């Protein structure tokens, strides 16, 4: 219990120590920026209330997946296409980090 | 096929021998304590039976998603849309994981 | 055009490369074998229809998820929270080899 | 920032480095060949409009998924079973990629 607490606190150390690295404050600040495009599109062209707009941009950019809304228009079908693909590039970027940051 | 077998027995041996590893440890209790939260989470304020907010919890949190709820209230989706981070930060921890592994 | 064409046939190559390794053969019939389980499960336990339940098996263990279809009784939602741990851990499996197959 | 500005275009550039790899060029010409394949399909077999069909295709081989459509025909979803595991094969490439040019 004292070792599974020691090693907690090593990875976190860990974690919070990625949240230095330039790069990754890039891919992280694209994220947020990225999900508020997507809660502002959904919100003005779907009228979705803006918590429900975050959550589609959300559940959609990680690759969840949303089983309850789906867009209406032709306009938030070609968005959402290629909202997808950011979210997918974002994540490529994020793995490709601990790639290189463990293979130095 | 003994071929299919001996290698079938090594690649387990190799998966019992992740289970041994500190910092993997740390990520199963992690993912289950979520999990755990989770569950709580769902069935008090969402108002799931137990069985239901596990479920919902767990095609959450390995972002496999579900076609058949969706939280109603504004704190039940304020805290889904961390609950789905928290996991991808579990997911790319053990990925982090399988990667050092290789060396 | 020429490039294109001579890149393919040596990743496919390389692909089917892949399809010899014993470890990689191993994860792919403990694919299928639990992709069998599954729809028996699913058409037994749910009552769906074969074809229906070998689609939610495979939707649920490649995490795509299921919009349309969730399982109706405890003991599905228990089998499926399983099912869904055990082609987390395929998955795994399968990176863990790509991993160790490009650092030799 | 400058920093962070430099920091992106340094990110952005390598990225673009990407785009210029004979075998990531393939994956993505491989990638828009299956999505207008699917779209094809899915508007023949299921009646969708191209549209939907392209929508559901790419919600399905990203493996995000959908809870609003569902094959109805026997053909389609046997079809959608080998498209997931078509575009499982595509990510592991993709992946398999980034892996290398870690070398
Ligand atoms: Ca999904
Ligand atoms: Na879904
Ligand atoms: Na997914």
């Amino acid at each position: 219990m004292l070792s599974f607490l020691l090693t907690l606190k090593r990875m976190l150390r860990a974690c919070l120590r990625a949240w230095k690295d330039k790069e990754f404050q890039v891919l992280f600040v694209l994220t947020i920026l990225t999900l508020i495009s997507g809660t502002i599109f959904y919100s003005t062209v779907e009228g979705l209330r803006p918590i429900d707009a975050l959550y589609f941009s959300v559940v959609t950019l990680t690759t969840v997946g949303n089983g309850n809304f789906s867009p209406q228009t032709d306009f938030g079908k070609i968005f959402t296409i290629l909202y997808i693909f950011i979210g997918i590039g974002l994540v490529f970027g994020f793995i490709h980090k601990l790639a290189v940051n463990v293979q130095l």
